């Protein structure tokens, strides 16, 4: 099966600079969420959610169809903590009622990066929405209980090798885990509304202790009150996914532009650019716009 991008009709740069701008004013406007965690985080588990429902190998799910939208897949269970971020963008897609679900998804994961002072990340419009039966069943998303084998296993559907994964589990440095939501407990780092490679530093420089959770998963503390998935303590458990983990820890300049290559992917993965489709699109922040 093929998806071809189709630009959305006569839209441009700055019309999709608008609806960048519109949901990183949000940001801003809403940024008491989660005792000031901010609404960031969860917009880019949220994109990460809907393009990580692909199959390389028969070009289902991925991020073109903008199927989230239907209730089959808001409510896998895998997406429980993301419903406050879909009803953020929900108002903004009525403000752009032009724009395909895919693109607005994806764009606020885009938008959520950058204005939580990450790398510039390039995009592309002309994801189509797609019907409901297009919808992937649950159970694409991967578990966090896992080991490396698992992890580099489960990223070769999503077409991603070992940098990219370790380049990609870096957005662990935004946000936390919440017992209520996925039976994990905790932050990775101190700073985590703010995009940087603290993750790698962390995985690498705090004493990890194996304990079982209240939801009776176990996951890796730190006394500094961080914790560890399973899945995020296998980087440095493999010794091919800890030399890149050492890599990203002490340079975040590579960090960065080798996170926002795998991210685009991520995000276009199914998709089928025409010969003439636009170039991607480089958003300024709020910030460069003086905004
Ligand atoms: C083996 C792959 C993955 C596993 C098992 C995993 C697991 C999880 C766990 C269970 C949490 C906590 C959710 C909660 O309780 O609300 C979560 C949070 C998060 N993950 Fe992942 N994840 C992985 C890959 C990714 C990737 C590739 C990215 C981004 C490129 C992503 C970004 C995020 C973000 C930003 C959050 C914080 C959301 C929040 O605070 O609202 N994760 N992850
Ligand atoms: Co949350």
């Amino acid at each position: 099966l093929v998806h071809v991008a189709s630009v959305e009709k006569g839209r441009s740069y700055e019309d999709f600079q608008k609806v960048y701008n519109a949901i990183a004013l949000k940001l801003r406007e809403d940024d008491e969420y989660e005792n000031y965690i901010g609404y960031g985080p969860e917009l880019v588990r949220l994109a990460w959610h809907i393009s990580g429902t692909w199959d390389k190998h028969d070009n289902t799910g991925g991020s073109y169809g903008g199927t989230y939208r239907f209730k089959k897949e808001f409510n896998d269970p895998s997406n429980a903590g993301l419903q406050n971020g879909f009803k953020f963008l929900e108002p903004i897609h009525k403000e752009f009622p032009w724009i395909s679900s895919g693109d607005l998804f994806s764009l606020g994961g885009v938008t959520a990066v950058q204005e939580m002072q990450g790398p510039k990340i390039p995009w592309r419009c002309g994801r189509v929405d797609t019907p409901e039966d297009t919808t992937p069943d649950n159970g694409r998303l991967p578990d966090a209980d896992k080991d490396a084998g698992y992890v580099r296993t489960f990223f070769q559907r999503l077409n991603m090798n070992d940098r990219e994964v370790v380049a990609l589990m870096g957005a662990h440095a935004l946000g936390k885990t919440e017992l209520k939501n996925s039976g994990y407990e905790g932050p990775w780092g101190a700073a985590n509304n703010v995009f940087t490679n603290e993750f790698y530093l962390n995985l690498l420089n705090e004493d990890w202790k194996l304990e079982k959770n209240d939801a009776n998963n176990e996951q890796w503390d730190s006394k500094s009150g961080y914790m560890m998935l399973p899945t995020d303590y296998s980087l440095i458990q493999d010794p091919k996914y800890l030399s890149i983990v050492k890599e990203y820890a002490n340079d975040q300049d590579k960090f960065f532009k080798d996170f926002s290559k795998a991210f685009e992917k991520l995000l276009e993965n199914g998709i089928t650019f025409p010969k003439d489709a636009p170039s991607p699109f480089i958003f300024k922040t709020l910030e460069e716009q003086g905004l």
